[PDB]
């Protein structure tokens, strides 16, 4: 589990939303597990704008953040798991690492903030679902 929180949005993996989230619904995408709500309180979250691909994200199955390299984020085939069957997951990020299915929505952060949350595990790769693209994050 674990959340974005910027400005008044709240991101999160779409697997994990909740009815709450649904019902103050802001943008939603299957293909790249992410969904974002409403919040009335303003979030502690700065969002990385950037390329970059060495960060460092949090392994809940480990209580252990890990430094990472990552592929910048791509259409990659998604073997099934836990909570999507095996499938295309776009804007996805890989890295070498540890990841369970309860791993989701732990953050990956560089120098410039939160780049995106986990996503996908298994075959032993972390899968980040990038935020970095999303820039009205950022405002209003
Ligand atoms: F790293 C740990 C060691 C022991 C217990 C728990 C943790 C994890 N701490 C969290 C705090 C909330 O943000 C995500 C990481
Ligand atoms: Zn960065």
């Amino acid at each position: 589990s674990g959340a974005i929180y910027v400005g008044n949005y709240r991101v999160v993996n779409r697997h994990l939303a909740t009815h709450n989230d649904w019902a103050n619904l802001v943008w939603e995408d299957s293909s790249r597990d992410l969904l974002v709500s409403s919040t009335t309180a303003q979030g502690c979250d700065t969002i990385a704008r950037c390329d970059c691909q060495t960060g460092v994200y949090y392994c809940s199955s480990r209580r252990k953040h890990y430094p990472v390299s990552f592929s910048k984020p791509s259409l990659i085939f998604v073997e099934a798991s836990e909570y999507y069957p095996a499938r295309y997951q776009s804007h996805l990020m890989l890295a070498v690492g540890h990841s369970e299915p309860g791993d989701c929505g732990g953050i990956l952060r560089c120098q410039h903030g939160v780049v995106g949350i986990v996503s996908t595990g298994g075959n032993g790769l972390v899968g980040f679902a990038d935020v970095r693209d999303l820039l009205w994050l950022d405002e209003e």
